[PDB]
Order: C-alpha cells, then sequence, then structure tokens
C-alpha cells in the first residue's frame, strides 16, 4: 500500500516509497542497514530493519531501550532518530521495526586507517568525550565504545550509534556483542564502574589511531588482562587491596612487569615531527593517554577534566558539551524485564506514537 519492499540486501526490506535505492551498507554492525535516498526529506538517509525485537527477551531490551533513548537525545555528537515505522498494522502480526538516522560516509575504524593529523585528531577526541558526558548528564555509562561503534561524516562530524551495555559481561546473549579490546581493568577484574570507565576505552581508541593498530590484542578473557598490564606496568598496592580474594591472589600471582613508558610506548617519531609545535602537540597527547589510561579509576581523569585538556580545549563551544541533559520518557523503571508478549506490545507502542 503506502509501502513497497526490495529484496536487494539479502532480505525483503518493505518501505514507505519516499526512501529510495536502497543498498546494503553492513560491515561489521549487529545490523544489516541499508542506505536510501528520501525524497520528502532532501538528505540520503540509512535504514535498519530490526529482525524478530521480540524473538526472546534480550533481544526486545535493546531495542526497546535503543528507541527510547534514541527519541528522547538530540547531539550532534550522538546519532538521531529520524523516523521510525512498522510494515504491519496489527499488533498480533506486528514482526518487525525500521529505523531511519542521518546516514554517515563512515565508522571510525576505517577513518584511523587513514593516518590523520593532531587538529582531525583533537576534534574526534573532543566530539566523542563531548557525546559520552552528555549521556553521562541523563546517568548512562556505556562501557562498550569501539571503533565500530562510531560514526563519521566527510567534515569530521562524529556520531555514537548504540548507547551501550546498559546496567550489570564477557559473555553476553546473542543480540549484543562482546568486545574486549577496549574495556577497561574495572570490568575485566570485576571491581565496578563508575564513569569514568568510558575514558579507559577513548584512551584506547585515541592510541589506536597514533599506533595504527589495537593497543591491547588478547586472543581470550584474560589474554586481554595479560597485555594492560605488560606495557602499562603491574598495579600498586593500594588498588589491589579492594579487589575480592579470588582475584586478589591471580593479580599478586602473575608475573611482575616494570612497563614501558608512554615516551617509548609512543614515541615522537610516528607523530608528525617536522613542526617543533607538532612534536609539542604530541606532548600534549602523550601526558593525555597517561592521564586516561590509568588502572586505577579513582585516580583517572574525569570526563569534564578531559574537555578542559590542552589537547581537547581548543574545540571547546558549550553548545556540544554544556547541552541540556536528556529526559528519557519511560526509563523508571528501565531497568526491568518483563513478558514476551508485553515487551513486544511496549516495542509495537513506542514506534506507533510519533
Ligand atoms: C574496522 C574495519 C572495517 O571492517 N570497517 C569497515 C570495512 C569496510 C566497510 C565498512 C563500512 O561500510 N563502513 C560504513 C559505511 C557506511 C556507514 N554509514 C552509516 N551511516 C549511518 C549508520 C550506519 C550503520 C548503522 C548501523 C549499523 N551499521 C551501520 N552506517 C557506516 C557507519 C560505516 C567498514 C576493519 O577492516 C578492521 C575491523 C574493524 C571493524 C575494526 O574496528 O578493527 C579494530
Amino acid at each position: 500500500n503506502n509501502f513497497y519492499s526490495v529484496e536487494i540486501g539479502d532480505s525483503t526490506f518493505t518501505v514507505l516509497k519516499r526512501y529510495q535505492n536502497l543498498k546494503p551498507i553492513g560491515s561489521g554492525a549487529q545490523g544489516i542497514v541499508c542506505a536510501a535516498y528520501d525524497a520528502i526529506l532532501e538528505r540520503n538517509v540509512a535504514i535498519k530493519k530490526l529482525s524478530r525485537p521480540f524473538q526472546n527477551q534480550t533481544h526486545a531490551k535493546r531495542a526497546y531501550r535503543e528507541l527510547v533513548l534514541m527519541k528522547c537525545v538530540n547531539h550532534k555528537n550522538i546519532i538521531g532518530l529520524l523516523n521510525v515505522f512498522t510494515p504491519q498494522k496489527s499488533l498480533e502480526e506486528f514482526q518487525d521495526v525500521y529505523i531511519v538516522m542521518e546516514l554517515m560516509d563512515a565508522n571510525l575504524c576505517q577513518v584511523i586507517q587513514m593516518e590523520l593529523d593532531h587538529e582531525r585528531m583533537s576534534y574526534l577526541l573532543y566530539q566523542m568525550l563531548c557525546g559520552i558526558k552528555h549521556l553521562h548528564s541523563a546517568g548512562i555509562i556505556h562501557r562498550d565504545l569501539k571503533p565500530s561503534n562510531i560514526v563519521v561524516k566527510s567534515d569530521c562530524t562524529l556520531k555514537i550509534l548504540d548507547f551501550g551495555l546498559a546496567r550489570t559481561t564477557s559473555f553476553m546473549m546473542t543480540p549484543y556483542v562482546v568486545t574486549r579490546y577496549y574495556r577497561a581493568p574495572e570490568v575485566i577484574l570485576g571491581m565496578g564502574y563508575k564513569e569514568n570507565v568510558d575514558i579507559w576505552s577513548v584512551g584506547c581508541i585515541m592510541g589506536e589511531m597514533i599506533k595504527g593498530g589495537v593497543l591491547f590484542p588478547g586472543t581470550d578473557h584474560i589474554d586481554q588482562w595479560n597485555k594492560v598490564i605488560e606495557q602499562l606496568g603491574t598495579p600498586c598496592p593500594e588498588f589491589m587491596k579492594k579487589l575480592q580474594p579470588t582475584v586478589r591472589t591471580y593479580v599478586e600471582n602473575r608475573p611482575k612487569y616494570a612497563g614501558y613508558s608512554f615516551e617509548k610506548l609512543f614515541p615522537d617519531v610516528l607523530f608528525p615531527a617536522d613542526s617543533e609545535h607538532n612534536k609539542l602537540k604530541a606532548s600534549q597527547a602523550r601526558d593525555l593517554l597517561s592521564k586516561m589510561l590509568v588502572i586505577d579509576a579513582s585516580k583517572r581523569i574525569s570526563v569534564d577534566e578531559a574537555l578542559q585538556h590542552p589537547y581537547i580545549n581548543v574545540w571547546y563551544d558549550p553548545s556540544e558539551a554544556e547541552a541540556p541533559p536528556p529526559k528519557i520518557p519511560d526509563k523508571q523503571l528501565d531497568e526491568r524485564e518483563h513478558t514476551i508478549e508485553e515487551w513486544k506490545e511496549l516495542i509495537y507502542k513506542e514506534v506507533m506514537d510519533l
């Protein structure tokens, strides 16, 4: 009727006719999304088909939180929801949900592959921090920030795709994805998390841009942990005291590593080196990496302090950072699970009232 369908993109995508030339743009995301052009809105847009949101309890919780949060967040550095629709009209036969958002040219991983410069690097970091701080203002901690989770346009405008892992992780159900390369020590040591955990992830991403590869490539759960202390160094006594005993021992037992200094971990050679300023801005970068890639989260830099750091403060504009806090509509119980049929009705009602 007012919907048209295409089998291109490996499934029968049904969409309004305003979106046309649907083409696959999937390259690793937990979702198969396709690119499109809207006639009503001049801009080309990207559309996602959510396969069986109510298929299990885990799928629904991810979809329900994404839809409610995307609808109630307005930030330049966080992806926004243009329109949500479902081809089916009946709740009883309701099976699929489509999401349209501002199309971006590539993910941060692809942009990392191209060697960049301090001005573009500082700008990507500045935006990532503003998105995280905007999330923290509403009480949201991501803990799953990765370069495949970050999307960029050709003008270097950065946006964040997903809203992380909600409340809780090294072994998660099929809806979610487990990426350890950028996880903090606390999440890998069960210590507990506060808002500065996301600061650790950006430090691994920032270092990855400079180094050109994953900072801590761990084949498994605990090889990840060995890589962190192998280069950053063995933790100090006050930190290992508070860990629960079954894991405190593994820490005290593993071979002690002095750890390399950031100066040799991130030497000037890879950085731009002809300019003194380029070397100086490198000096501003290495200290920032020293202040966020800290195992004791209590002594790790805060999101607010990172924004006013010399490497990041040049771009400080209150519109991006000091934006009005986001308020979530039916979040009071956003920490609770329910029946699949009840799960099914709520997602339909969140899409059917827009
Ligand atoms: C990074 C890297 C890798 O495989 N990435 C990669 C390789 C090839 C192609 C693409 C790609 O298509 N990127 C791409 C294209 C278009 C868009 N646009 C877009 N706009 C809005 C929304 C979405 C979207 C939403 C949900 C789900 N998907 C997309 N897309 C985007 C965002 C991206 C990417 C490697 O080869 C190494 C592996 C990897 C993944 C890495 O991180 O290694 C550390």
